[PDB]
DNA sequence: ATCGCGTTGCGCT
DNA sequence: TAGCGCAACGCGA
């Protein structure tokens, strides 16, 4: 799974879709632990953004950032006209507030997010499209 | 109607 | 501890 701090407006159509269906994977992971009775401090949450091991856990006390991000993601998808079935931002009022914090990415964390996108496109530049067209490559 | 491709970490056994 | 498969799907060829 992967969450980017990248502005959704410049996301490659593919990276935009992958994020649409991937982001919601965190709300569910948290709900499940909450079901298991786990608390936010029973998790090794990173002090700073990271990609890889510790990545999604990082977002375990930033459910707002994502919730809000979900609204942004949904918008862009519609703009480009992708027939998405879930046009509704999910209701996370059922989760202990300790998990629902906002998060203000630092300029350095974002650049890191970009780097990944920018090296994942390069693996297949002709294949990545923006609003239907292969602007990369 | 079908097939490849997009992420990759983390929860559970 | 180690390994395994899960977890918001829809588009272009």
């Amino acid at each position: 799974t992967r969450i980017n701090l990248t502005l959704v407006s410049e996301l490659a159509d593919q990276h935009l879709m992958a994020e649409y269906r991937q982001l919601p994977r965190v709300f569910g992971a948290v709900r499940k632990h909450v079901a298991n009775g786990k608390r936010v401090r029973d998790f090794k949450i990173s002090p700073t953004f990271i990609l890889g091991a510790g990545h999604v856990t990082f977002f375990y006390d930033k459910l707002e950032f994502l919730r809000k991000r979900q609204i942004e993601l949904i918008a862009e998808c519609l703009k480009r006209g992708f027939n998405i079935k879930d046009t509704t931002v999910q209701d996370i009022s059922d989760i202990p507030q300790e998990f629902r914090g906002d998060y203000i990415p630092h300029e350095a964390s974002i650049a890191i997010s970009q780097a990944r996108l920018d090296e994942k496109i390069a693996q297949r530049p002709t294949w990545y499209k923006y609003y239907g067209k292969a602007i990369y490559a």
